[PDB]
């Protein structure tokens, strides 16, 4: 009998910057019209959610943060059609509305609804549903999956298969889309060609995967961290190499092992050197760079117009690409019918109240996923 | 008579930055093995001449300059089998070695022997055929157009039909070309479609001419020199305007009569700030941004990565991407056979003695293009 009723459950609340998760008793408010109330099951650590700690990334606060995830339908509010009570779903980062330009346009998926652009830390009318010591806590990026429960709008949740693994498939939330789509949507890799993937979390190791499914005759992982060539080799890596084992910068370095350089790149860290390392990297007369890593709020890069006009293509996107509430549904789809594997990319499984431990793994470089288990 | 033998005629040379040209008599030596000695007949002045006199675009001097150009072989170094004594053609800005891993992509124009990533001022041998005042005078771009006749390297000129009027075929030498072929094949401008194109000078108008024929539905031209519009209109622009009529930022007023940007965009000026006002007026999540125009060496761009993020396409590139010595006798069949017309980008006429005119006229903003014909 929770149904219209105010919950009362445990969430990872983020008082202050670079501090760490409190824990805490918080109160989430029935869904209202088109809102779906959703009981976590399984959430990942992405990068994302780390930048926000550190600040590099602006929301406001407190606020309770998380969006790679997955769980059950609780409640339903006024008007849902597309989900119920019961169903298994992935709640979206960025949302899909379906009313607006971009939602209309078939190659796009940046909606407007999205809390990216501006971040609001609320949810699509304005306000707030949770409260954690008589005071308001803001949501991240419409989702905020770290809590036991939380409340969305109908439109940033997708409904899944209800035999889907919620361990695994919340990896599709966010990071192995963003990676995968990174590689055959928005760059589109294509066969024979060569590729270099600066970053070996778990969004660029899927990144390396795409490669590898769109046919990708070289693919060359690049990490400071020697730790995660073991995985790299694995998911389609034909050579590793880090950046602190050579003398001259790393861009030359690539450009020598490739004839002048690589047919795309792709960064997914987050740093403004290895943004300008990719781009160089990629030939200057037929090179295609994309922008998987989200960068240091209001850092801004220096770069010289030329290294476009001989011949490049730079570009970037946002979950690969994928309109969310459309293609979750459709990759899930993909993953029980044995298209690919997630088993890599999650290294560590911790029960969520351990969230803290799962940051520490991340920022060790012993971990890649780290799912929480609610 | 002159075969073989060393020609003395007149060029115009720059000996010092920010100064007029000096119409000076040169000695052109013979051609070398696989080097070809044309006769020009004339020359369209683009504003890639006007930033090396003004020294935004660094080049060795002294310097004969010149470009976009069309003449006839007068005679061919041992070897050549392209074009022979007689034959109208167009020297190529960027060659066509055809042995160059670039040269091989059917993709990519930007050959290796270009002079343009390292600027020498020297033929492909890296030597010079310009004796001038005693002193070795530099090549510009290989083909060193503002002279009476000219030595360049086989692979960086084109045969062209017997029957072409070469004082108008010469935009196609770089001008046109580039234009038309930033919008074709480069953005791949698709029907439909809403562009805006910075920059109404010969290549920005082409640019505009290469929207209409891609099928453009809208084709907004951005210029601060209003007397343009008429001619950019004429060409397919749907509607003109003015950064200087409005208070707030140019982007911002094309983001607003276009539903928070345009598809496809063009900067065809030179400058950082068209450059970032260009890319930032295409949509966020599905605009591309082809720059065209060469900014002033060595300026560099602060852009903060998230405008790539959400979802737009950054490119560049020379010649409007076409592989010169083969696209070039193409163009002007299609040119031949009524595809397009020039007629419009030609405002003035001068004999080539006259060259500091034209650069006035350019300076100025009455003209679009001037001909100097020899
Ligand atoms: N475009 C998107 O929609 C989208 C989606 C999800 C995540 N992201 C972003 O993608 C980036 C990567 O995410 P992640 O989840 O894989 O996190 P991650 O922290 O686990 O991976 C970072 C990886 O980069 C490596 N690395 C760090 N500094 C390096 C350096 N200087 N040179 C070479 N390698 C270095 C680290 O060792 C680690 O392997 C983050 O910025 C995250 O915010 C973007
Ligand atoms: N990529 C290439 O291969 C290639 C080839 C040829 C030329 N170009 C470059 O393209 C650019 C255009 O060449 P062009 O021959 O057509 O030059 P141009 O001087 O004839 O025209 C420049 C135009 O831009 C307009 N303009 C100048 N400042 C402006 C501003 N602040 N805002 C709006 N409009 C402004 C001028 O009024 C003029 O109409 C130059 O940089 C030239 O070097 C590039
Ligand atoms: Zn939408
Ligand atoms: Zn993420
Ligand atoms: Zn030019
Ligand atoms: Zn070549």
């Amino acid at each position: 009998s929770t149904a219209g009723k105010v919950i009362k459950c445990k969430a990872a609340v983020l008082w202050e910057l670079k501090k760490p998760f409190s824990i805490e008793e918080v109160e989430v408010a029935p869904p209202k019209a088109h809102e779906v109330r959703i009981k976590m099951v399984a959430v990942g650590i992405c990068g994302t959610d780390d930048h926000v700690v550190s600040g590099t990334m602006v929301t406001p606060l407190p606020v309770i943060l998380g969006h790679e995830a997955a769980g059950i339908v609780e409640s339903v509010g006024e008007g849902v059609t597309t989900v119920k009570p019961g169903d298994k779903v992935i709640p979206l980062a960025i949302p899909q509305c379906g009313k607006c330009r971009i939602c209309k346009n078939p190659e796009s998926n940046y909606c407007l609804k999205n809390d990216v652009s501006n971040p609001q830390g609320t949810l699509q009318d304005g306000t707030s549903r949770f409260t954690c010591r008589r005071k308001p806590i803001h949501h991240f990026l419409g989702i905020s999956t770290f809590s036991q429960y939380t409340v969305v709008d109908e439109n940033a949740v997708a409904k899944i298969d209800a035999a889907s693994p919620l361990e695994k498939v919340c990896l599709i939330g966010c990071g192995f889309s963003t990676g995968y789509g990174s590689a055959v949507n928005v760059a589109k890799v294509t066969p024979g060609s060569t590729c270099a993937v600066f970053g070996l979390g778990g969004v660029g190791l899927s990144a390396i995967m795409g490669c590898k499914a769109a046919g990708a005759a070289r693919i060359i992982a690049v990490d400071i961290n020697k730790d995660k060539f073991a995985k790299a080799k694995e998911l389609g890596a034909t050579e590793c190499i880090n950046p602190q084992d050579y003398k001259k910068p790393i861009q030359e370095v690539l450009k020598e092992m490739t004839d002048g350089g690589v047919d795309f790149s792709f960064e997914v860290i987050g740093r403004l050197d290895t943004m300008m390392a990719s781009l160089l990297c990629c030939h200057e007369a037929c090179g295609t760079s994309v922008i998987v890593g989200v960068p240091p709020d209001s850092q801004n890069l220096s770069m010289n117009p030329m290294l476009l006009l001989t011949g490049r293509t730079w570009k970037g996107a946002i979950l690969g690409g994928f309109k969310s509430k459309e293609c979750v549904p459709k990759l899930v789809a993909d993953f029980m019918a044995k298209k690919f594997s997630l088993d890599a990319l999650i290294t560590h499984v911790l029960p969520f109240e351990k969230i803290n431990e799962g940051f520490d793994l991340l920022h060790s470089g012993k971990s890649i996923r780290t799912i929480l288990m609610f």
